[PDB]
């Protein structure tokens, strides 16, 4: 038993996976996958040992950096957020791997908008939300889905 999926893993759809920030334990499950991309919701530059991964692998690295904010201060960026889901939503890109650092705000936040556009009801959103923020779910990352316009993405 030697496979090791990053913090917080899961398939989210065909070709759609959610996750924390991998470190090189996951690599060998990450292979599994076959990915194609991966997009990154955090600012920091990708570290070296993630870098030499890709490279081998011939894995794109789309980056829309959110900057980290805490409750009751926090500004999810409309703009990253709809960078992100325009990337996503290209099957040219999949398989996609979805990550930040732990896989529960920004990750959220950004799964929580393709379900609206897939027609969830918001309670079914916010039940799968909740299920990886665990005691960590915040009020201010579901009230961005709440009142996520899906208008320019309903074509
Ligand atoms: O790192 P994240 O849960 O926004």
């Amino acid at each position: 038993l030697h496979l090791i999926p990053p913090l917080n893993f899961s398939m989210v759809d065909n070709g759609i996976f959610r996750s924390g920030f991998p470190d090189s334990a996951n690599f060998s499950f990450l292979q599994t996958l076959g990915l194609r991309s991966i997009i990154y919701l955090c600012p920091e530059p990708y570290p070296e040992s993630n870098l030499q991964f890709l490279k081998s692998n011939g894995i794109r690295l789309f980056q829309f950096g959110i900057e980290g904010n805490k409750e009751p201060f926090v500004n999810i960026p409309d703009h990253k957020i709809r960078m992100a889901l325009k990337v996503l939503l290209d099957e040219k890109n999949h398989p996609v791997l979805i990550h930040s650092k732990r896989g529960k705000h920004r990750t959220g936040c950004l799964v929580g908008c393709l379900r609206k556009l897939q027609k969830w009801c918001l309670t079914s959103i916010f039940d799968e939300y909740q299920r990886f923020a665990a005691a960590k779910a915040r009020v201010s990352d579901q009230r961005f889905m709440e009142i996520f316009d899906v208008s320019s993405f309903s074509h």
